[PDB]
């Protein structure tokens, strides 16, 4: 897969033109390459690189309000196509637009993201306001 | 467009092979069509014809141990590609694989899902294994 790995500016600005009071919830949909993508040729496994990712950013995102609401194991495309698989799902909460963008803006987590972007094969990275499950 | 609306013969063989104890959650991600497709030609908007869809197949998911966990409004497709994007967002648990395979059974579900078949222009539907949210 040529696939989605990085939010295009345009799209970026949008998200932060939509700043409205409350929880965002992020969707994320992952599928990790078998071998990581790095500009350096190291090799090593997507898995590995992913996992350094997380291992990187995760006291930037917690400093900040973020936390994993809900994850799951992928087991079955049961409506879809079958080329789309995911290895990570999961869902982040942060409390504010502003906590993600100031997330993404962290020196620290520039660079941890660097492995997100050796690590991601294709991937989808969904916002949502978090409603009552009532319709 | 031709989306994917229903699950295919050999899919869902699958999903009934794969019979582990334990919960299923079920991620739908629904995109719906302006104007609902059924056979009559009949009149109405997707949305409308979803709204039937949950009214006539909720009875049938609540005895069954069906609910609705966690749902989302669509804000933003931050990675991917900017054609996609859902109208309903949600995620399902089940508390077993037979539990949801009675419901798809159920003759009353079965007729409901007729207005899920008017309603869909796009859709997906992962099963996921619920994990406690530490990677
Ligand atoms: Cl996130
Ligand atoms: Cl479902």
């Amino acid at each position: 897969m040529t696939g989605h790995i990085d939010p295009t500016k345009e799209v970026f600005a949008q998200f932060r033109a939509n700043d409205r009071e409350g929880p965002i919830h992020m969707l994320n949909l992952v599928r990790l390459r078998p071998r990581a993508a790095y500009p350096d040729g190291r090799e090593t496994t997507g898995a590995e690189a992913y996992a350094a990712y997380g291992r990187d950013s995760g006291p930037v995102s917690e400093r900040l309000g973020g936390k994993v609401v809900w994850q799951g194991q992928f087991e079955l495309m049961l409506i879809g196509p079958q080329d789309e698989h995911w290895d990570h799902v999961f869902i982040a909460e942060y409390p504010s637009v502003a906590a993600f963008v100031e997330m993404i803006r962290d020196p620290v987590y520039r660079e941890a993201v660097k492995h997100r972007q050796a690590a991601v094969e294709d991937s989808r990275l969904i916002r949502l306001k978090p409603l009552k499950p009532g319709k």
